[PDB]
């Protein structure tokens, strides 16, 4: 079914595992992050940045298309669709009214202040339809930079933002980039927040960090530029051992399948494997 | 708005133009056509083979995917779905309960008298829910065949399949080859005595003046398939061949996706689709 990030991650956070946030970017990218999650037993988060939206003509389609995919893939899995990166209220109001059921109100670039109350408006409007909200504190590095762009979250700013906006999960930077966590810092925020935590810039750090990080309460991580580049390698060694084929069947169907796996192996990795009940 | 075929090719056929049918294959295809035809002011039949449902996970699938465009694209002319190249009347009838606007049952390969029994009952069921119906005679050719594997389709077969069934177009195979001369006094008798639109496949190659000369003894609907594939590979391959480190599926998808768009809008321009969608 459909459903906001809100039980998944507390279900998450509570045995152990994380949930992939595995993004779409069209039509393949879609089919191979369900079928993948469907084949493992494994509850999904799908998401969506700004960017994405705009090339898949806008949130409405894409909810039009998950819906298609949940009745023909016969999806029994719970299923979400987040809006990743939102960059202000009347986006992340655009993408609920077209039937999504999580955001991200990104406003961690933004003073503080504007940061709380900003999300706690995005707070107020999606709890009155059951959607789900991560909020985002800190900055994930990567040119040059003193300490390569890192800014940790701040443990006060972190239980402030959630005491005062009330939403459901929290990204808070501790490292990652675009590397070290902070596996205290970790601790110590999803400790005194009570909220799952969301890693953002997962891409590259080691099994064995991600898997540290998952039990001290990162019940989310997302993932993206893994997926498209193991498609991109399929779509290239199709066209280069053969320069006849046009059938964008022939290419991009390969390209799924690299996602579909790849997806299965975030899915491992994180232990989402079997954590979809009835 | 999503329409049948039906009025869409008798205007065709009355006001001597043609409604391209482009096949889709996923969401950057079907964005390209709409996107093309909106901005040409033209009706428009996507075209969905039984392959590239199964690929695109299912009519149903498909159906919503077209609604979620249509409203995000501000879409406001005509457009039908089409079932192309209906194996059965169990697959018409799956793409109808799903949503289609319109369906292929294509017998051709079958005797005609059970030509007529399938079609016949694909319209019975279509006619129905509101859905044009498209059958076919002949065959299209293309190896080491005698004539080139070109059966042109019969006058009289023609007319019996048309009143014993009822179907809104007609797919009469007259010298099409796919892989040629168009019998086009056999188009213009056929499309005469059937009174019905005209559906040519094969177009693929047809210069545009015998594509011309077809329109006006009948020709109302032409299929275009692989001239969208090959544009949208050629732009693929382009942008990966000039940059290896590039991933985003989006650099590559999206030039795709533009080449489709000016494929369409060419034969949009041949066909003389343009302007032809009303308020
Ligand atoms: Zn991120
Ligand atoms: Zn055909």
């Amino acid at each position: 079914p459909l459903v906001s990030m809100k039980e998944m991650l507390i279900d998450a956070k509570e045995n152990g595992y994380a949930v992939g946030q595995y993004n779409i970017n069209n039509l393949e990218f879609t089919q191979a992050i369900l079928e993948a999650s469907q084949e493992e037993n494994a509850p999904v988060i799908l998401g969506v940045s700004e960017g994405a939206a705009r090339y898949m003509s806008g949130f409405y389609t894409i909810v039009k298309m998950v819906e298609g995919l949940m009745h023909d893939l016969n999806i029994t899995i719970p299923v979400a669709i987040h809006l990743d990166h939102g960059s202000s209220f009347e986006k992340c109001k655009e993408a609920i009214d077209a039937g999504f059921t999580s955001v991200m109100i990104d406003a961690s670039h933004s003073p503080f202040e504007e940061n709380v109350a900003t999300t706690k408006k995005v707070v107020e409007y999606a709890h009155e339809k059951g959607v789900s909200v991560e909020a985002e504190l800190g900055t994930v590095g990567g040119d040059d930079v003193v300490a390569d762009g890192i800014i940790y979250a701040d443990p006060k700013e972190c239980q402030e933002l959630v005491e005062k906006t009330g939403i459901d999960a929290l990204a808070p930077a501790l490292g990652s980039v675009h590397p070290k966590l902070g596996f205290k810092e970790m601790e110590e925020i999803g400790l005194s927040t009570g909220l799952p935590l969301v890693l953002h810039g997962g891409t590259g750090i080691p099994t064995k960090d991600i898997q540290k990080a998952i039990p001290f309460g990162t019940a989310k991580i997302n993932v993206n530029t893994e997926n498209q580049i193991a498609s991109a390698k399929a779509v290239r060694d199709v066209l280069n051992n053969d320069k006849e084929v046009y059938d964008p069947r022939k290419y991009l169907g390969p390209a799924r399948e690299a996602i579909k796996e790849t997806v299965k192996g975030k899915i491992k990795e994180f232990g989402t494997s079997n954590r979809a009940k009835h």
